[PDB]
Formats: structure tokens, sequence, C-alpha cells
């Protein structure tokens, strides 16, 4: 029925690779932010650590190993990368940097610079990533803003797959109807998701459903109610926003048709996106935690035979 998986997990040593600085911190681990140089070769990667706190915990190690899993076994540029694991005391995952951080930080922090092209793209992009997630036949079960991580201003990628699964086998509000009644997941179920990922972009980072009880939602959603229009958003983009919250999931659109329908709107941002002074935004050594090394490359662009 399916496929042998044949990704390689890749095991590096713990002197491989240095932490500089802790981008975030508690529950089970801490991410560090961190340089990586491989075995022989010369070149340093940007990375992101992450590592159980907690020294081990037997129980807990099954959900970083799973993410570990599902990263190994994904290759799209929309979508994060896992470098390494190591093998230490405390399992380490070892991930591509993402600069710019959180998706969701920054269009809050830079909303008044956030132009309508970028804004298109970024739906454009996260629709990629999931569509390549549904070809995978994965399914990410949280995509929120909050899960997608920018790698410039005008490249981001999906991220935290640590509850994904593959399709047949809280975020309340992120989450579908179908998802919260009857805790059903599918692609579908995901493509809602989006939509209130799109929401939140187009908010600029604003919370749905704001002083709402998550035992109220399911009602609410039963009653027909919906997220509403942004003020920067037109007919045309709301409309796509309402079309991933409709009930029956069949009825919902395909990643595939988002991609499509958002690039038409990113060829002419302007007509699907008003926002005050949209012409006028302009969004970005270099390097940081070291001085010594311009043999950096991007994971990217650091390819394994
Ligand atoms: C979206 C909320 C959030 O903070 N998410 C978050 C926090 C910390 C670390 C990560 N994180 C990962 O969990 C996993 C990977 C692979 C990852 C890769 N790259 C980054 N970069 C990154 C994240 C967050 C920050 N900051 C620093 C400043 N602080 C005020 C806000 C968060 C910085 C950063 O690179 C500079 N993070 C990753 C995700």
């Amino acid at each position: 029925g399916e496929a042998p998986n044949q990704a390689l997990l890749r095991i590096l040593k713990e002197t491989e690779f240095k932490k500089i600085k802790v981008l975030g911190s508690g529950a089970f681990g801490t991410v560090y932010k961190g340089l990586w140089i491989p075995e022989g070769e010369k070149v340093k990667i940007p990375v992101a650590i992450k590592e159980l706190r907690e020294a081990t915990s037997p129980k807990a190690n099954k959900e970083i190993l799973d993410e570990a899993y599902v990263m190994a076994s994904v290759d799209n540029p929309h979508v994060c990368r896992l470098l390494g694991i190591c093998l230490t005391s405390t399992v380490q995952l070892i991930m591509q940097l993402m600069p710019f951080g959180c998706l969701l930080d920054y269009v809050r922090e830079h909303k008044d610079n956030i132009g309508s092209q970028y804004l298109l793209n970024w739906c454009v992009q996260i629709a990629k990533g999931m569509n390549y997630l549904e070809d995978r036949r994965l399914v990410h079960r949280d995509l929120a803003a909050r899960n997608v991580l920018v790698k410039t201003p005008q490249h981001v990628k999906i991220t935290d797959f640590g509850l994904a699964k593959l399709l047949g086998a809280v975020p309340i509000k992120w989450m579908a109807l179908e998802s919260i009644l009857h805790r059903i997941y599918t692609h579908q179920s995901d493509v809602w998701s989006y939509g209130v990922t799109v929401w939140e972009l187009m908010t600029f980072g604003s919370k749905p459903y704001d002083g709402i009880p998550a035992s109220e939602i399911s009602s609410i959603l039963e009653k027909g109610e919906r997220l509403p229009q942004p003020p920067i958003c037109t007919i045309d983009v709301y409309m796509i926003m309402v079309k991933c919250w409709m009930i029956d999931a069949d009825s919902r659109p395909k990643f595939r048709e988002l991609i499509i329908e958002f690039s038409k709107m990113a060829r002419d941002p302007q007509r699907y996106l008003v926002i005050q002074g949209d012409e006028r935004m302009h969004l970005p050594r270099a390097l940081m935690d070291e001085e010594d090394m311009d043999d950096v490359v991007d994971a990217d662009e650091y390819l394994i035979p």
C-alpha cells in the first residue's frame, strides 16, 4: 500500500556543532541558536538546536524522535529541514536556522512595514508546503502563524510537525469542527487551519475569537459564525478564507487550488489587499555569534549525496 521511506537520518557528534544563544526555553526542552561544522567538509551552517532540558524522561523522547522522523522524510523549500540528530544524554535536534523567527511575531512586530505583495506571497508559500505535505500524505494537525518560520522576509517555511501524522490512523481555535467534535483530521481539516492562519496574517497577528471560551467555539461554528473580514481584505481574499471554513470538508478548497488563487492575486496585489502606504514599504557581516566565518552556507545550499 505504501512506499518504503528511504530518507537518511544523520547522526552528529556534539563537537560538530556549538550553541551560541538561547532562542526559546521551557517545558521539555530549550532550543538554541547555533553553528554547525560538518565533519571533514569546511562549511558552517547556522542551526537551531532543540534539546530536552529535563534530562531524559522515557515518555518524553517519543515526541522528539517522532518530530525527527517526520522532518527527515520531507524535502521542500517551504517546509523546514532537519540536518541531523545528536544522541547525547539528551536527544538533540539540529535544524536549519530561521533567522527572522516566528511569522506570527514578525507580522505583529512589522505590521507598519508589511506590504500586500509580501502577504500574498506568504500565503502562496504556506499553501505550497502544505500541498507538499498532502503529496506526502502527512497531516500537520497544527497549522498556525506561530508554526510558520521566516528564513528571509521573502521566504517562509512550515514547522512543528511533532504532532504530525499520516492520513488515516490544544489549538481549538485553529481546529476544524470535524476535528473538534470527532477528533477527525484530514488534509481538508488542515485547509481550515490554513484559513485561520491566513486570517492571522491579514489581521497582522490578531487573536482569533479573542475573549471566547473554546467550549463555546463548537457551537459558534455550528451556529455558522466565522471570523470577521479584515480591514485590509477585499471580498475576494476574504471569500477564500470563508471557503476554508466551510462545514463540509470536501467543499473546502484544495491547497493546490489555494496556490493558484493567491498567485493570481500576487500578480496584482493592490487589487486584492488595500493597505495604507503600500507602495512605500521596504523589508530587509550580517552574521551573529561568530566573527570569524565567511564559510557560512544556508542549510538549503548544503546538500547531502
Ligand atoms: C513562533 C514563536 C516562536 O518563538 N517560535 C520559536 C521560538 C524559538 C525557537 C524556534 N525555533 C524552533 O522551534 C525550531 C526551529 C527550527 C527554529 C529555527 N529558527 C528559529 N529562529 C528563531 C526563532 C525565534 C527567535 N527569536 C529571537 C528573539 N525573540 C525575541 C523572539 C524569538 C529567533 C530566531 O532566530 C534568530 N527558531 C526556531 C521557534
